[PDB]
This record gives structure tokens, sequence and C-alpha cells, in this order.
């Protein structure tokens, strides 16, 4: 009898850095997706594994909302089967992703004259993330063939780098906020249905 809390996700004040991407569990509620896809601001809304017009009717075991900030020319990496700093080291969808990706420009809240440097991404890593892996370590990365005692040593780096968001950036370097709604399907009760489901209609 209660809509799922899409407001806590999409309208939240602050958003996580892509390396520390947040997760929200959405369960035991009615998911009105039409609140989201009939809106106007979303410059990305792309789904996977779901029927073209009947999203507001589907029932899932559980849904997860994952959210974070990246830059515009990386929005194409929030998708299955990509590579790059964001897909490889920061946020990795599985090849068989079931879910939707929703992104919009947030240049008017996440850049500042003089530069906003509080959003980070993982710049280095020895190996790629597994799907939905979250890495928040800051162990000194060894870039060359000489071992690192922390930063003592050549080619020893802190592994995180700040995004530089200035409101005058070109589009590919403006801040975008992202929400990734995973659709989980287990052999279990369906606790997240749309308004048009047989459970509600």
């Amino acid at each position: 009898t209660n809509l799922c809390p899409f407001g806590e996700v999409f309208n939240a004040t602050r958003f996580a850095s892509v390396y520390a991407w947040n997760r929200k569990r959405i369960s035991n509620c009615v998911a009105d997706y039409s609140v989201l896809y009939n809106s106007a601001s979303f410059s990305t809304f792309k789904c996977y594994g779901v029927s073209p017009t009947k999203l507001n009717d589907l029932c899932f075991t559980n849904v997860y909302a994952d959210s974070f900030v990246i830059r515009g020319d990386e929005v194409r990496q929030i998708a299955p089967g990509q590579t790059g700093k964001i897909a490889d080291y920061n946020y990795k969808l599985p090849d068989d992703f079931t879910g939707c990706v929703i992104a919009w420009n947030s240049n008017n809240l996440d850049s500042k004259v003089g530069g906003n440097y509080n959003y980070l991404y993982r710049l280095f890593r020895k190996s790629n993330l597994k799907p939905f892996e979250r890495d928040i370590s800051t162990e000194i990365y060894q870039a060359g063939s000489t071992p690192c005692n922390g930063v003592e040593g050549f080619n020893c780096y802190f592994p995180l780098q700040s995004y530089g968001f200035q409101p005058t950036n070109g589009v590919g370097y403006q801040p975008y906020r992202v929400v990734v709604l995973s659709f989980e399907l287990l052999h279990a009760p369906a606790t997240v249905c749309g308004p048009g489901s047989h459970h509600h209609h």
C-alpha cells in the first residue's frame, strides 16, 4: 500500500563517490517506475532484460539501488561488458545484468567555481572488480617493478584521484549522478511489484 522510497535515492542531498558507491535495499513495497521514466531530466535511462513497455507491471524478489558520481564521458561505462577506469576499478555490472541505469547531469550541484574535489574514483588497481565489487582500500599502489614500502620507493602511488568538477567544464567532464537499480530474481516471494502486477491489479 506504500510506494518504494525512490525519493531517498534519486533526490538525496549528497551522493557517494564512484569508488564508495552506495547501496540501498528496496523491499516489500510497490515500485512505481513511471515516477522515474516519465520524468524529464534523465539523460540516461536504459534497461536490460525487461519487456519494452511493461516495466511498471513486473515483480522481483528484491531490488538494489546503487548510486554514485562519475563524469559525463564515463556514463557509457555504467553498462554490462565495458572496460575503463570506472567499469574496471570502481563499479562493474555483470554481463547478465537485469536492471536499469539512470543518469543525469548534475553540473548545477556538484561543481563549484574554484573546483569541487571531494568526489573520488579509483585510478589504480592490480586487477578488475568482480560484478558489484566495492573496493575502499587505500593501500599504496605499486606501479613499476620496484616493491613499495608504502610511498617509500619510485612509482608508489596513493590509488584514488579526485574528480575536478568546475561548472565551466566541457560536457564529458561535468558531474553526472547515477542510480543503478538491480533486479534480483530468486525462487522466493516477490517483494517488489509494480502497480500493474497481478499482485496489485
